[PDB]
C-alpha cells in the first residue's frame, strides 16, 4: 500500500532532481554530502553525538560516521518495514546515488542495509556485534544525474566542515582524503 508511494517518490526525485537539490553541477554533488552532514549535526545538537567524520575514498565514494544513537530499526507498523529502510528509501540522497549503503551501530548490533537508486537490494540483515552506538552511510553519487563532474574537491569540503564545526561547538568534524592511498591527506576541526 505505501510500497507503492515510496516508489513514486523515488521515480519523482530521479526525473527532477534540480528541484531537490539546486542544481545537478558540482554544486549538487557537493549537496548531497551537506544532506548528510546535516543529520548527523542534528543528533549532536539532541545531545546524542560529539564526532562526525567524513572521509573521501576510493572513485569519489563518500562516508560519513557520527557516534550517536544509530537510526532506528524498529518495525513500522504501518509499513511492515524497519525505521532505517522508511528513512532511507524516502532520501534524497539515496535516490540520486548509483549505490549507497548503511551501517547502523545500536542495541550492541551491527545492521547493514544496501541500495541503488533508493531501491533495497536486501532486507536489512545483522552482520555483527558492537559496543558502540551510530551511523555510517557510504555512498556512490548517480553518474546520470550527476553529468557535468562526480569528483569532490577537498577545499570545497575542508571550508565548510570548518564552518560547521565553528558553527556548531563542541562537534569534533574530522575530513580526510584517501583517494590518493599514497598520500592521504586530513583536517581535523573542534572548536571549544
Ligand atoms: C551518517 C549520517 N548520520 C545520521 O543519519 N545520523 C542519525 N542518527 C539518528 C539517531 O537519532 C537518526 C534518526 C533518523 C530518524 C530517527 N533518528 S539519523
Amino acid at each position: 500500500a505505501g510500497q507503492i508511494q515510496v516508489l513514486e517518490g523515488l521515480e519523482a526525485v530521479r526525473k527532477r532532481p534540480g528541484m531537490y537539490i539546486g542544481s545537478t553541477s558540482e554544486r549538487g554533488l557537493h549537496h548531497l554530502v551537506w544532506e548528510i552532514v546535516d543529520n548527523s549535526i542534528d543528533e549532536a545538537l539532541a545531545g546524542y553525538a560529539n564526532q562526525i567524520e567524513v572521509v573521501i575514498e576510493k572513485d569519489n565514494w563518500i562516508k560519513v560516521t557520527d557516534n550517536g544513537r544509530g537510526i532506528p530499526v524498529d518495525i513500522q507498523e504501518k509499513m511492515g518495514r524497519p525505521a532505517v529502510e522508511v528513512i532511507l528509501t524516502s532520501s534524497v540522497v539515496n535516490a540520486l546515488s548509483q549505490d549507497l549503503e548503511v551501517y547502523v551501530h545500536r542495541n550492541e548490533t551491527i545492521y547493514h542495509q544496501a541500495y541503488k537508486k533508493g531501491v533495497p537490494q536486501f532486507d536489512l540483515k545483522e552482520v555483527g556485534t558492537t559496543d558502540k552506538t551510530g551511523t555510517v552511510i557510504r555512498f556512490k553519487a548517480d553518474g546520470e544525474i550527476f553529468t557535468e563532474t562526480t569528483v569532490y574537491n577537498y577545499e570545497t569540503l575542508q571550508q565548510r566542515i570548518r564552518e560547521l564545526a565553528f558553527l556548531n561547538k563542541g562537534i569534533q568534524i574530522t575530513l580526510r582524503d584517501e583517494r590518493d592511498e599514497e598520500n592521504v591527506r586530513e583536517d581535523s576541526y573542534h572548536y571549544e
